[PDB]
């Protein structure tokens, strides 16, 4: 099959470029560059809510990561500033985020930088966790390794990452998912960082939910955020319990409209 291995770089996505196959016209994302770990972790991954890794090629000092193209773009761009998005859309995206995070944690991988810029959407609006550049193995040979490195983006980091020397990996990803859920429902980030010097963070711990972003959020998803955004990571809700929450299991969204005729 001649020219089947030839890909044309047609546009920049985020360096990340959209590549189109010369013969088949298949669209892929290619990332051009810690890096050895990123490729290793990517080779472990296979899930419908995790951006697919096709392979890698090294041209001297440049690494080319061949990854799944997500035409829907970033979840970030589905969030209307100060508004968010319809609650059924946010619930569906939150379900898909949980399936992807359950998968990652199940194989002992923590993403460490979950935010809407890293949550991509395919052609059918299916959420895909992306960018495994900060990701690490927290469970190996069924032995959990406690983390100590500062990783992430301050508005999304769990408070234990700033207060404690060591912390468990899984509650940190759970916390950032709750900040993502907040962003989806209110179109704003609740604080700059989860610290006592942050008035907004201090107000949330004081249960001042009559303030923004919380007053824009319905009591059923807000009750879930009350269980996720818990300062003590040991008292914080786990994903198996998130899956039992009332809003998580609340019927809200119809399926993808399917073509139909009458009479
Ligand atoms: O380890 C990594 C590192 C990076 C990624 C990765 C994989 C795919 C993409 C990608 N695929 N499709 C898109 C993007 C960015 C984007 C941004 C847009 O505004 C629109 C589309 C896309 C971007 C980054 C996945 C795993």
């Amino acid at each position: 099959v001649p020219f089947v291995e030839d890909w044309d770089l047609v546009q920049t996505l985020g360096e990340v470029q959209l590549a189109v196959n010369r013969v088949t016209e298949e669209a892929v994302a290619v990332k051009i560059v810690n890096i050895k770990k990123e490729i290793c972790i990517n080779k472990m991954l296979n899930h419908e809510n995790v951006v697919k890794f096709y392979g890698h090629r090294r041209e001297g000092n440049i690494q080319y990561l061949f990854l799944e193209y997500c035409s829907g773009g970033e979840l970030f761009d589905r969030i209307e500033p100060d508004i968010g998005m319809p609650e059924p859309d946010a619930q569906r995206f939150f379900h898909q985020l949980m399936a992807g995070v359950v998968y990652l944690h199940g194989i002992g991988i923590t993403h460490r930088d979950i935010k809407p810029e890293n949550l991509l959407l395919d052609e059918r609006d299916n959420l895909k966790i992306s960018d495994f550049g900060l990701a690490t193995v927290f469970r190996y040979n069924n032995r959990e390794r406690l983390l100590n490195k500062m990783c992430g983006t301050l508005p999304y980091v769990a408070p234990e990452l700033l207060k404690r020397r060591e912390f468990h990996a899984e509650p940190v990803d759970v916390w950032s998912c709750g900040i993502v859920l907040t962003a989806m429902l209110a179109g704003e980030l609740p604080w700059d960082q989860p610290s006592d010097s942050c008035q907004e963070y201090s107000d949330w711990k004081e249960k001042k939910t009559y303030l923004n972003p919380w007053k824009k959020i319905d009591s059923a998803p807000l009750a879930l955020l009350h269980k996720i955004l818990v300062e003590n990571p040991s008292a914080r809700i786990t994903i198996p319990d998130i899956k039992k929450d009332r809003w998580y299991n609340k019927p809200l969204k119809k399926g993808a409209k399917r073509p139909r005729v009458t009479s």
